[PDB]
């Protein structure tokens, strides 16, 4: 089976809930056991304590970046980045969970999760997942967003980890 897991989100340091995603191991095996480790946090680094720091009203909510907070940093598992893996899965629609990236093969940690369809991006970045429950903190989340991509609260994976 493939893995879930779970991100437990505050805004402003109050409980949002939480967001368990299905991770596509069967479609993306690499992108998905990037994602898995750096939840349990196995490797002694990942997504625990870190941010959403840019979200989108209409767009995604983007995190990840667990090294500088801002959209610049994050790291794999394997290394700093790793090769885009496919791009079997498409952006259908809200709830997708998405790498963010730096262009072509640039992959880290920084992952986005679709609030609408966002079919431009297919073939540009690799999905690996969806929400299985908890789109109603992403529209929370998303809530919290602007144009711009700024929060208006400060957005927290208070805890992450494996559920199976």
């Amino acid at each position: 089976g493939n893995p879930l897991v779970y991100l437990d989100v505050d805004a402003n340091g109050k409980p949002l809930g939480r967001v368990v995603l299905e991770l596509k191991a069967d479609v993306v095996p690499k992108t998905a056991e990037n994602f898995r480790a750096l939840c349990t946090g196995e490797k002694g680094f990942g997504y625990k304590g870190s941010t959403f720091h840019r979200v989108i009203p209409s767009f995604m909510c983007q995190a990840g970046d667990f090294t500088n907070h801002n959209g610049t940093g994050g790291k794999s598992i394997y290394g700093s980045r790793f090769p885009d893996e496919n791009f079997t899965l498409k952006h259908v629609g809200p709830g997708v969970l998405s790498m963010a990236n730096a262009g072509p093969n640039t992959n880290g940690s920084q992952f986005f999760i679709c609030t609408i369809k966002t079919d431009w991006l297919d073939g540009k970045h690799v999905v690996f997942g969806h929400v299985i429950e908890g789109m109603d903190v992403v529209k929370k989340i998303e809530s919290f967003g602007s144009k711009s991509g700024r929060t208006s609260k400060k957005i927290v994976i208070t805890d992450c980890g494996q559920l199976s």
